[PDB]
């Protein structure tokens, strides 16, 4: 059974960037869901497969997709944030960095225009591509998540879905961009690139 | 050149079922955004068509459904509601949806499910199969309009992207489609269906 | 276990609208393949699922689906099909063919359009609409299955992957169509109607 | 107005790998076709553009990405083959292959599991990534060409249709990609990759 994680700092805690209405609502109310819908969906996946229910095993995937896919994505945005956040990353990630984009800056820009270009609903990724060994920029619709659908590893997450950002900023998700960059956590982001790079 | 059109009632004139913040943010931003990237896309196009460039035409693709789309959606959302709106429908049309969906409300059921189902961006339709020559429900992805896509005219639609219910209803995507139905303009949806039915 | 079923005839039974040489190779080589691909993928999904991998599970959905579908497909398929094919069904299916299509001869035109209008593989079906209950025709891409993918029960289907037909009729889909219908088994068909008609 | 290219050989100029049927019907035949019917759909878009007709350029997306993306593909594609093809490229493209995929041999095996891979029609690519300033695999669908779809500048391609290999080497689809890398005109891949050296 998958279980909802707990938010790892006060839902106020990335105040005045992401306020704590849009916090408590996403955690509480749509990451919930995704759970809860997840394990409805795996309960009737593991009926199907013990049947040999092939039909129901593919009418089962768009829940699976959309509801697994909700809970590993916010499960790692969670993590990608933090209130102490903010600045730009250290050693070999942001070596990494400058190398695969040329700076930090035209990092920022690319990933930010991956997830202002998301037409819908939808996610911006920074991730690791271990086949080639570098890293790699993906914007993903919906919940589809970065991993199960394009092999590469989600090191920092953007929520552009307007769940994530309306209440606060309505219809202008650059600045919501704008703002989140003051809050992530690139130890996390670190942690999770020095864990593919092992 | 495209142009926005003007709502034709006041920003407030469906409260309270839609508040007058998303009608006003709905129509001078949203709306304005899909009718001004159209006519930028649509020029970009008249470009790569005279010079018989493909690649740039089959490029163009994405922006042009995302934004005509967006476009031929909203325009007819506009006209699908009223502030003397609500109730049922009558004559023929009501004829239709009794045959068609067995009852008035296993049809607002019907409708109503296939717009809570949209996983993400979209929107939920009550359109009329010319073809078959009888009505049919159908769900459309981000701004994917329903005629170019399906075939289908559309006569109602119902706006399922978070931008048109979250300010007010916020997760609650149910309370909202509970509470368009009372602002439905079926002298608008009954003028489609006639029209067709020529 | 999944487990590739023997066709109901001989490979050169249906000669010479559809001859042995593709016959043998669709069932003996394309279905064989998909059988023994669907069980390698479930036992995988079994595992992914009991460790409660999400990302794998997903990971997993294309080839589920692609073989899966494969398999559903070709069991059917090979009902469908019948040395002492041809002709036109009669009773209940024959009155809801006229009923939802106008005529047998205008139900083949329809199916036919749909069939020829696969762009790449796929499959064009006449299915059952059990809520509408009514007879649909519907194409679908390379092997997603149609009740899996749609909700229709399928009654009759036509595959177009160029498999299918090309050692006979090359490049010419439409003289495989009209072949085709020689061999249709509409007693199968008719009674998968009959099954689902409820 | 868009033309079909001649072979820039004899149709039976790369026997045995690819045979003189083969080549014969997938130019005179499938690209033929791609080549009038994109035509034909280019001048209903142009009428659908003039009149500001949203609904009918959509509609019209589907046939020209199939169409122009055959021709644009196709075009490609012969002039990746030679009769005296084969071996490996020499000089700045050879250096860029074993940078970013190791060695020349590792890029022929992702490659080949790239055009192998694909589920239904399609095709494989290697590609130049401009943004990036490298080399990058890439499977297409369908006729979905790669830089109108992708943005990757197409260096070469492998037609995975089952009609480019089925009448010689039936469903084994990997004997085609072993036979074909016998023919690759490394000559012209070498000038598409200096091309775009910008
Ligand atoms: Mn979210
Ligand atoms: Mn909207
Ligand atoms: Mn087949
Ligand atoms: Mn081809």
């Amino acid at each position: 059974k998958h279980s909802l994680p707990d938010l790892p700092y006060d839902y106020g805690a990335l105040e005045p960037h992401i306020n704590a209405q849009i916090m408590q609502l996403h955690h509480s109310k749509h990451h919930a869901a995704y759970v809860n819908n997840l394990n409805v969906t795996e309960e009737k996946y593991q009926e199907a497969l013990a049947k040999g229910d092939v039909t129901a095993q593919i009418a089962l995937q768009p829940a699976l997709k959309f509801n697994g896919g909700g809970h590993i994505n916010h499960s790692i945005f969670w993590t990608n944030l933090s209130p102490n956040g903010g600045g730009e990353p250290k050693g070999e990630l942001l070596e990494a960095i400058k190398r695969d984009f040329g700076s930090f800056d035209k990092f920022k820009e690319k990933l930010t225009a991956a997830s202002v270009g998301v037409q819908g609903s939808g996610w911006g990724w920074l991730g690791f591509n271990k086949e080639r060994g570098h890293l790699q920029i993906a914007a993903c619709p919906n919940q589809d998540p970065l991993q199960g659908t394009t092999g590469l590893i989600p090191l920092l997450g953007i929520d552009v879905w307007e769940h994530a950002y309306y209440l606060q900023y309505k219809n202008v998700r650059p600045d919501y961009l704008k703002a989140i960059w003051n809050v992530i956590n690139w130890e996390n982001v670190t942690e999770r690139y020095m864990a593919c790079k092992k």
